[PDB]
RNA sequence: CCGCGGUUCUAUUUUGUUGGUUUUCGGAACUGAGGCCAUGAUUAAGAGGGACGGCCGGGGGCAUUCGUAUUGCGCCGCUAGAG
């Protein structure tokens, strides 16, 4: 039982914690090694009622703790990370909960293994959404 | 330019007795073979055109090839959120 492998002591489990923070949002997403199979994926949304704060640091780094929890739960102690924005044709820097769900992870029991941007770079896009003008503000 | 060949008519004579005048009479008509001309073309625009040589360029057109992205769809996994 225990919902894990029969893995000894000394040796690693790697998982895959895709982290797709964007802005007004920060996905946890723990998968397997091939990725077809997801372990835990916990949001900031689901963490927090306040619908303003869903990739806001605090929301970021509880998805992180009870992400971490479900992870040790079915027996993972190492995790790659691939750290991932909007991407396409808009914003290509993550967004804030990026960095507090990569520390909360660490600090809360956890390995980290290789870190890799995976944020979805169009060689050329389509017509981005705002029209010439912009975002008049 | 300088002469020499080569063709059609015409001012005029007086070969004053008329008639006949040769009138080539003088010159002008078309032309063949020459000599000579120092024989005859300014230079080649830091003007242009063109040729020639090696390169050069998101120049143009046609065909071909690749890229991830976006959207949608088909199977798989866990979740109540996603935006
Ligand atoms: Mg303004």
């Amino acid at each position: 039982i225990s919902l894990g492998p029969q893995v000894a002591e000394g040796e690693n489990v790697f998982g895959v914690c895709h982290i797709f923070a964007s802005f007004n949002d920060t996905f946890v997403h723990v998968t397997d090694l091939s990725g077809k199979e997801t372990i835990c994926r916990v949001t900031g949304g689901m963490k927090v009622k306040a619908d303003r704060d869903e990739s806001s640091p605090y929301a970021a780094m509880l998805a992180a703790q009870d992400v971490a929890q479900r992870c040790k739960e079915l027996g993972i102690t190492a995790l790659h990370i691939k750290l991932r924005a909007t991407g396409g044709n808009r914003t290509k820097t993550p967004g804030p909960g990026a960095q507090s769900a990569l520390r909360a992870l660490a600090r809360s029991g956890m390995k980290i293994g290789r870190i890799e941007d995976v944020t979805p770079i169009p060689s050329d896009s389509t017509r981005r959404k705002g029209g010439r003008r912009g975002r008049r503000l």
